[PDB]
């Protein structure tokens, strides 16, 4: 059947955003990990975006039904801090998380941002490995893809360099070498790289729907039309899509997980003055390949199924 719409709302703060989907091999279930903004609280300034943990949504029926399981509450030093937009990959029997960190609970954008590396055997329990040394101390929104020579490539947003997408590389998943700016066409965030239809694709969030790029080498990018830039008809899908994660099932089947601010009015003073605008909803849509380009009709019915990985 068609996926649920919305796919999922967080039942603690209703601030589900920046979804990353990961198969839980031990419990044989699909997990979505998400930034949980404190969206249903009456808070000063931009506080609702901060003091965040990672929420867990689980499906045992291939994504037809989702249930909140709880939080991943990470620690980096002392106090109440901010955790954003985890990347999680399974590799050599372990889960590898690249999570964005903001010190304390800011009420504005006047703070550093780091990417931190945590590891887990079971997706519940995480051990701190290290802080990544990237191009600045204002870096967020890691995504990782393993290249054919075995080297892992990372993309992230550098807010200290015009909010451009940067690339880095690692052979051991711990130590990362800066490759430099990957995209210098526009400020954007939430990079997501995948392989499909014999090409590399990057999805970005330039805040007017999602950017779409293709590459033969995951270095030289060719820009295509945005997706999820027009309102959808489904419940809570009537606004631009944000910060996506792509799951490739097979050569014909790829799903895009994203979030909306369903009440809209982003980019206005009204957004910050009325907490009704703060809530976010997870969504899924099906990617298509038309005239050599990845496209998406968020309104088109499809039979959503997330099979167990064997
Ligand atoms: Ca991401
Ligand atoms: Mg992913």
């Amino acid at each position: 059947p068609r996926p649920p719409a919305p796919l999922f709302r967080d039942p603690i703060y209703d601030g589900a955003a920046d979804p990353t989907i990961i198969y839980n091999h031990l419990e044989k279930s699909w997990w979505i990990l998400y930034t949980n903004r404190r969206a249903n609280q009456k808070l000063p300034g931009k506080a609702f975006m901060h003091g965040t943990d990672i929420g867990i949504a689980e499906s045992k029926d291939g994504g037809r039904t989702w249930f909140y399981r709880g939080t991943i509450e990470l620690q980096y030093g002392r106090g109440r801090n901010t955790f954003w937009a985890p990347e999680v990959i399974f590799y050599e029997g372990e889960y590898h998380m690249y999570v964005s960190f903001v010190p304390g609970v800011p009420q504005d954008w006047n703070a550093e941002r780091y990417i931190l590396y945590y590891k887990s055997k079971n997706l519940w329990d995480w051990e701190f490995v290290c802080k990544l040394e990237l191009s600045s101390n204002k870096v967020i929104d890691a995504c990782v893809f393993q290249m054919p020579d075995g080297t892992f490539r990372m993309w992230y947003k550098d807010e200290a360099d015009h909010s451009y997408i940067y690339a880095a590389e690692s052979n051991n998943l711990k130590d990362w070498k800066i490759l430099g700016p990957a995209l210098t066409d526009r400020p954007q965030e939430g990079p997501n790289v995948f392989w499909w239809k014999s090409k590399y694709w990057m999805i970005t969030d330039p805040w007017c729907g999602l950017g779409v790029y293709s590459s033969e080498d995951a270095t030289a990018w060719h820009r295509h039309e945005n997706i999820l830039d027009r309102p959808g008809k489904r419940e809570d899908d009537g606004q631009i899509g944000h910060h996506a994660d792509v799951l490739v099932i097979d050569d014909e089947t790829a799903y895009i997980f994203y979030f909306t601010h369903p009440e809209g009015m982003e980019g206005t003073e009204e957004f910050w003055k009325d907490s009704k605008y703060w809530r976010t909803s997870l969504q899924v849509a099906k990617l298509e390949y038309v005239d050599g380009k990845v496209v998406c009709d968020r309104d088109k019915e499809f039979d959503f199924y997330l099979p167990d990985l064997f």
